[PDB]
């Protein structure tokens, strides 16, 4: 990603260093009175909301490169009581305080625009997710996430398009789709297996009917088409 | 809202003037090859999409002041095949081309931040709406959504929190399963009709089932939030 690399160089130029986080660590948390701008350069994370009764809600998933900000750029106050938890084994992020961000993005407008469009990708992603769910329910959400994962991490193998992710637990799949119950997800994931849309052969998932996923996750497909056309065109 | 006034003054002081749109008109549409930055100064609108059936899908509602951009600021291409339809009888909006927008934001970064932070609020709104739905399903979405409408348009009266909105625009804003959830709220005296108006009489019920959108409004609009808490 060119825009993400040039932004990386820009941060290091201005002294900001990368920080290594291991699985289950929180890059930022919902109790910190200080808010940050996280430039997730490598790895996978998820946005959570730990309610008072201890229940963890999974709201969004991110992979580097991307930008996740915990506070409003103007007021510097919380946009929501969320945490950014690492779910890959390791992750690499640049932690920035918001006040420092405004200064940096004011010296270079090109990178300001890079951060600006990451928020736009978020807005349209959520709506797209909500669109597919409204049409095809949980099936649309699951097919949508699997499709996106196939665009990003898919590779050609004799047994279909292999999703090249370590520890892609079937429960990790049911959260980005918007389901907290492992049984209701197990139902759809099994049906997909029975209809041979996917196959779990040795460690990883294999997509076999890619057209099937495009059929029930159309708006998330149109989102990836409009947002990442180069990667989209690899399997279209 | 002072932040929007300065932006208006800023847009006008640089020549950009507003247009007037009318109910059922599209400020932008999913077929135009040119993308725009809409500065919705007044009125109420909805974002719509269309699947390959001719079906209309209501995705999002916006009230002025606010900003709705149809294309990415860097590439200027679509973010999604969306239309911006006017819900209110009339609406006032400034229609800017993304290319023209940039050179404008580049010369007064204070108003760039206003637009930036406006995307932040839209992002957080979607997550809170999704959070409530994941906890209380359609019930949680309806409540959350009525809760915000109460915070924005409500005023305390002897009959409760009156929604100072056209009874027309109200019904335009309120599917069979949804119609029965709303009517059940009416039947249970959460929101009540009286004297040609609607009043919210059990605000706590809405807060109870729209908690994460209730926090969103407190974090995004703490001024208005305090008027009723
Ligand atoms: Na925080
Ligand atoms: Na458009």
């Amino acid at each position: 990603n060119a825009q993400a690399e040039e932004f990386k160089k820009y941060l290091e130029t201005n002294g900001i260093k990368p920080k290594q986080f291991h699985k289950k660590e929180l890059i930022f948390n919902q109790w910190d009175p200080q808010e940050y701008c996280i430039f997730l350069y490598d790895g996978i994370t998820k946005l959570t909301s730990i309610s008072e009764n201890g229940t963890i809600m999974n709201l969004q998933y991110y992979k580097g490169a991307f930008v996740i900000m915990s506070g409003f750029i103007d007021t510097e106050t919380s946009v929501g009581y969320y945490n950014l938890e690492v779910i890959s084994e390791q992750a690499t992020a640049y932690v920035i305080k918001i006040n420092e961000l405004k200064e940096l993005l004011s010296k270079n407008l090109t990178h300001f625009f890079y951060v600006f469009q990451t928020l736009q990708k978020q807005v349209s992603y959520s709506l797209a997710k909500f669109n597919d769910f409204s049409i095809n329910g949980k099936l649309g959400s699951i097919c949508g996430q699997l499709l996106i994962l196939t665009y990003v991490y898919g590779k050609e193998t004799p047994d279909g398009i292999k999703i090249t992710l370590d520890n892609l637990t079937m429960q990790e799949l049911g959260y980005s789709s918007g389901i907290a119950h492992s049984s209701a997800v197990s139902r759809i994931i099994s049906k997909l297996k029975q209809e041979k849309v996917i196959v779990y052969k040795n460690s990883c998932f294999y997509v076999q009917n890619l057209d099937y996923l495009k059929r029930y996750g159309p708006k998330l497909d149109e989102w990836f088409y409009l947002a990442c056309p180069a990667t989209w065109g690899k399997l279209n």
